[PDB]
């Protein structure tokens, strides 16, 4: 049945209905410039369209299945289950609140969430938001805007969002990090990511995994305590071995990192056959491919690595 509360602000009114899902919009909520006629789809379902067309699916998709990317998902329902999150736990029963029905068409909790995904129903990380959403706009209808209960269910929104950007940025890192293996930090990618010196602003230079350019920045990972930021590339150069030197605080944390990274590097050489080591202060370039050449002096011989037409996994 279709739902009689808007998907954006949660509130009743004149609403359109989607044709292939039951939710329902104001017009002035889509910032909507005309009317639509007929066959109309909304929003979410527009997102989950494209997202599962091969022409247009993310880089993350074309590497995993759906099975694949149902694994990871049960990972992130993990996240979501925080403590305190017992009132979404399970669906809400009729014997507690006997009215519940009448305000709420369309159920969903983290079990049915958890079992869907089993199941093989989702194609995209875009519908498995889409579909845990159902919780917070349920529990705003139910219980109100400022209820305790409210503030938890954005909570375990904004979980689920964080959890599905992180699959898109890497499944195989995602993957490793829920694992958490001896030294999954070290463990190469099937397209490695490159390993570059990093210069946040206020730090010192320090080594890190790239592992994305977006808009003149790259996503840095760093060796050693594993954390992350935004650099900008001018402030990013190829691995090489002399060092650009910074004032530090304590050695100790530098050599565990340094170490830590030859290992990563060991990693590369056994599984790909080559690292090549940059001249200083080469500059980093996005995707860049220079580590993995065969020859470096000569890139258009191109990468080392054999093709045997192996399926990945
Ligand atoms: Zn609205
Ligand atoms: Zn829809
Ligand atoms: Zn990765």
């Amino acid at each position: 049945r279709n739902d009689f509360y808007c998907w954006v602000c949660h509130r009743e009114g004149q609403v359109l209905c989607c044709e292939l899902c039951p939710r329902v919009y104001h017009a002035k909520c889509l910032r909507l410039t005309s009317e639509p006629e007929g066959d109309w789809f909304c929003p979410e379902c527009e997102k989950i369209t494209v997202a599962e067309c091969i022409e247009t699916q993310s880089k993350a998709m074309t590497m995993l299945t759906i099975e694949q990317l149902s694994y990871l998902l049960k990972f992130a329902i993990q996240k979501m289950k925080q403590p305190g999150t017992d009132a979404f736990q399970k669906p809400v029963p009729l014997e507690q609140h006997p009215d519940y029905a009448e305000y709420i068409f369309h159920p969903m909790d983290l079990c049915t969430l958890e079992k869907n995904a089993k199941k093989k129903m989702y194609g995209c990380t875009e519908a498995f938001l889409a579909d845990a959403k159902w919780i917070l706009h349920n529990c705003i209808i139910y219980n109100g805007g400022n209820h305790k209960l409210t503030q938890i269910a954005k909570v375990v929104i904004k979980i689920c969002e964080h959890e599905m950007n992180e699959i898109e940025v890497c499944p195989e890192c995602y993957l490793a990090a829920c694992q958490k293996r001896d030294n999954w930090f070290c463990e190469p990618c099937s397209n490695p990511h490159p390993l570059v010196w990093a210069k946040l602003k206020g730090f010192p230079f320090w080594p890190a995994k790239a592992l994305r350019d977006k808009d003149g920045q790259v996503d840095a990972r760093f060796f050693g305590q594993h954390d992350r930021a935004w650099v900008p590339i001018n402030n990013c150069y190829l691995m090489s071995k002399e060092i650009p030197f910074s004032v530090k605080k304590t050695k100790s944390i530098f050599n565990s990192a340094m170490q830590e990274m030859e290992v990563y590097v060991e990693n590369i050489r056994r599984k790909f056959g080559v690292f090549n080591y940059s001249p200083f202060r080469t500059p980093y370039t996005p995707n860049s491919q220079y580590q993995m050449l065969l020859d470096p002096t000569n890139p258009s011989a191109g990468t080392a690595k054999i093709d045997k037409q192996e399926k990945v996994k």
